[PDB]
């Protein structure tokens, strides 16, 4: 289990179109920005970002989203 | 069943931030643009947009995505 929220996804798509290869440090910003945006939807305080539980955006998942979204431009057609 | 593809979602998020209240006619453009973009990921021809099956973006689903994404700005905090 673990799913991207529509709240974290518009953060993430907004980003890819300025840069689809986020650096080490960029990736870690998008993680803050995903957890918090996800918290303030759940009527959860940003400081209790661990309130999310399994749905906590680890930076590996931000990495893979970019990786995998780049795969989807590596196509046919 | 029926799910939004990451291909249809970046089409759809790209749109909301120019306009979150798409008109009758706009909605029907985003439907074309979602099915086709979804086809060309599946190594399916755009003309066989019915190849998709259940995952065919009806314009009601485009309507509801906008509706529901607007709900998510109607918050607390």
């Amino acid at each position: 289990r673990f799913k991207w929220g529509p709240a974290s996804q518009q953060i993430l798509f907004q980003a890819y179109e300025r840069q689809k290869n986020p650096s080490k440090e960029e990736r870690e910003t998008l993680v803050e920005e995903c957890n918090r945006a996800e918290c303030i939807q759940r009527g959860v305080s940003p400081s209790q970002a661990q309130g999310l539980g399994s749905n906590l955006v680890t930076e590996v998942r931000v990495y893979n989203w970019f990786a995998n979204r780049r795969k989807e431009e590596a196509f046919r057609h």
